[PDB]
């Protein structure tokens, strides 16, 4: 599924994702814009370690879900990565909770340290009503 944006953001503060861990919704739909284009079924292979990442959020293989064809990796999440590939992201902001439970916080994605840090991400979430 490709959200839209107001219609992925209403989803995602139902989740309870607006403020988990000190997080604004606008930084998540900042994350997921440039990680998926919104996309939950995007994933893209990495040669270098032979892992995938996965979905809206591009949740990797090599440490966050499994999909046992990663050599040596852990799933941290404890989802099969096909959990994050779903029309419905409930499984997949289950794990982008998870992630953030690390020290990094939101910095575990180095799109959203490149992209989203240190900018103006109102645009993200205004107009949707959240």
């Amino acid at each position: 599924k490709v959200f839209e944006r107001c219609e992925l953001a209403r989803t995602l503060k139902r989740l309870g994702m607006d403020g988990y861990r000190g997080i604004s919704l606008a930084n998540w739909m900042c994350l997921a814009k440039w990680e998926s284009g919104y996309n939950t079924r995007a994933t893209n292979y990495n040669a270098g370690d032979r892992s995938t990442d996965y979905g809206i959020f591009q949740i990797n293989s090599r440490y966050w879900c499994n999909d046992g064809k990663v050599p040596g990796a852990v799933n941290a999440c404890h989802l099969s990565c096909s959990a994050l590939l779903q029309d419905n992201i409930a499984d997949a902001v289950a794990c982008a909770k998870r992630v953030v439970r690390d020290p990094q916080g939101i910095r575990a994605w180095v799109a959203w340290r490149n992209r989203c840090q240190n900018r103006d991400v109102r645009q993200y979430v205004q107009g949707c009503g959240v």
